[PDB]
């Protein structure tokens, strides 16, 4: 892909974290905390799972980001609509606003309900995550293999603005600690 000059600099929105999150001073990482991080509750945290959204707001043109999932065990990436729900149980699905690929128990797999097997033969290190709101399109990358793709949503619905998602997982196992991070353009 050539898609790099449409880059733009995401930063996480403390407000809608899940309030076992920490988020980095320059709201360019996110990890799972060992407890609570004694946070007030309010409307927009994700109160079931680990989930942030970036403080970006998108409702035209076309976006870039990349992120670094070194040293994870489970992950959840993409965009998602700024009137998604926040509380209780939900699967990530173009149905509920999402449009995500994940990472989980060795597999990686596109939100699409029911879910789709993805084919990466060299495991990521750095995904880029390329936004298209004309064309409906949402298309993810395998930096660390120059940049193939692994997946594209198209004729999506995004019915309104759309945010960044992240999901840093759960550690259950003691090897999902390692952040998120956006990289530096
Ligand atoms: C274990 C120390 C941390 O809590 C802080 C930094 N960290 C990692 C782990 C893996 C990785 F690739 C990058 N950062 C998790």
């Amino acid at each position: 892909h050539h898609h790099h000059h449409h880059m733009v600099h995401i930063t996480l929105d403390r407000n809608t974290a899940n309030s076992w999150l920490i988020i980095s001073k320059d709201r360019r990482q996110v990890r799972m905390g060992d407890t609570h991080q004694n946070v007030s509750d309010n409307k927009e945290r994700f109160s079931n799972y680990p989930m942030v959204l970036g403080a970006q707001r998108f409702s035209s043109g076309k976006m870039y980001w990349e992120v670094d999932v070194t040293q994870k065990e489970a992950w959840d990436l993409g965009v998602c609509r700024d009137s998604v729900q926040r509380k209780g149980q939900f699967s990530l699905s173009p149905e509920n606003g999402f449009w995500t690929i994940w990472l989980w128990q060795d597999s990686y797999e596109a939100g699409t309900s029911p879910q789709t097997t993805l084919h990466i033969q060299v495991p990521p290190c750095q995904i880029g995550i390329f936004v298209d709101y004309e064309a409906g399109v949402v298309s993810f990358y395998n930096i660390t293999d120059h940049g193939s793709l692994i997946y594209t949503f198209s004729e999506c619905v995004f019915a309104g603005p759309l945010r960044p998602f992240f999901n840093v997982g759960f550690n259950y196992s003691g090897g999902n600690a390692a952040p998120l991070k956006l990289c530096p353009l």
